[PDB]
DNA sequence: CCATGCGCTGAC
DNA sequence: GTCAGGCATGG
């Protein structure tokens, strides 16, 4: 995460919907914004998200009476995606798990902030031939909100990760904001390599496949796209080793194969994982930032995560819209 | 609860 | 052609 001197959203309260790890809390938090609700139904991320703000979000939001809720001005949702990701069935609404949009929806009526900022995957855009988006559209829409949407990669925004997610931000009619904007694009100039914990710390995280076939040759230049440099079994999701010098593949909540959930890399001639806090620092969160004592919910966390840079220049842009106000 | 081998979708 | 992105069943 990077430092934000101007406070675009003091005086500003946000709710923290589908907390997980609490990413949008670090992010809103960091422009100035104070948090005024949080739910999680999930046992071990609200035990991360207690032990790093001091609350227990609330749980199953389906069961709360909106009635209830604070009043704020930002709604921050990263819904789940599991019902829409190309990794999946695709059952979209369909799909328990597929319906929380309606929620969110649920909640706006009655809450009616200024703002709603919610996150999906790439292909929540494209899911049963652009219908999904359409439905979330015409939802906010008749909400009397406006509805800006785009795809954003985290490589593009200074995190070495190829983390391609669909940003969708939300502006009450009345406040008539024609201005808002998506941040541009910059060079990245971290790389894997850049983030990397010493050997001493990882040695517990090396696998040695006798399987292991290496395809291509390791690279000196550090370039800001994904190198596979080989791979194990079949070469299916978690069989796949890249180099350290180019990105992150995408971090995964319930991915499989033997690299599970981080992929593999190969640092000074082995092949391991990332370790929690590789994938924290993937998700660009502050080592501050402390993470689940079971290592195996820590995976599962970070990968259901949002990249915590990228949001912060959404919500300093969101700020800067606001706050532009001339006579 | 965790591990891991898919399995096939998307997108080039 | 070249690749990257959760589900099922085992323990
Ligand atoms: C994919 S992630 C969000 C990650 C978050 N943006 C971050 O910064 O870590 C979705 C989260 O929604 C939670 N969830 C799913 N269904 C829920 C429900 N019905 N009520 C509450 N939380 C739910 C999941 O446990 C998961 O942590």
């Amino acid at each position: 995460m990077i430092e934000i001197k101007d406070k675009q959203l003091t005086g500003l309260r946000f709710i923290d919907l589908f907390a997980g790890l609490g990413g949008f809390r670090l992010a809103l938090e960091s422009c100035g914004a104070e948090c005024v609700y949080s739910n999680e139904w999930d046992k071990y991320a609200q035990e991360v998200y207690e032990m790093n703000f001091g609350e227990k979000p609330e749980g199953d939001i389906t069961q709360v009476n909106e009635k209830t809720i604070p009043d704020h001005d930002i709604l921050c949702a990263g819904f789940p995606c599991q019902a829409f990701s190309i990794s999946g069935k695709q059952k979209g609404f369909e799909d328990s798990r597929g319906t929380l949009f309606f929620d969110i929806a649920r909640i706006v009526r009655e809450k009616k902030p200024k703002v709603v900022f919610m996150e999906n995957v790439k292909n929540f855009a494209s899911h049963d031939n652009g219908n999904t988006l359409e439905v979330v559209k015409n939802t906010m829409n008749e909400l009397d909100y406006s509805f800006h949407a785009k795809v954003l990669n985290a490589l593009d925004y200074g995190i070495p990760q190829k983390r391609e997610r669909i940003y969708m931000i939300c502006f009450r009619n009345d406040l008539n904001i024609q201005n808002f904007q998506f941040p541009k694009p910059f060079e990245l100039n971290t790389f894997v390599k850049d983030l990397l914990l010493p050997d001493s710390e990882v040695e517990h995280l090396v696998i040695d496949r006798k399987d292991l076939v290496m395809t291509n040759q390791e690279i000196e230049q550090t370039t800001p796209k994904t190198v596979r440099l080989g791979i194990v079994g079949k070469g299916g999701q978690g069989e796949r080793i890249y180099s350290t010098r180019g990105i992150a593949i995408t971090l995964s909540a319930y991915g499989g194969g033997i690299f599970a959930k981080t992929g593999g890399y190969l640092v000074n001639g082995k092949t391991r994982k990332l370790h929690p806090r590789e994938c924290a620092r993937v998700m660009g969160y502050p080592d501050s930032y402390k993470v689940h004592p079971s290592t195996s919910q820590a995976y599962k966390q970070f990968g259901n995560s949002v990249v915590i840079n990228v949001l912060q220049y959404i919500a300093y842009n969101i700020g800067s819209s606001l706050n532009f106000k001339p006579y």
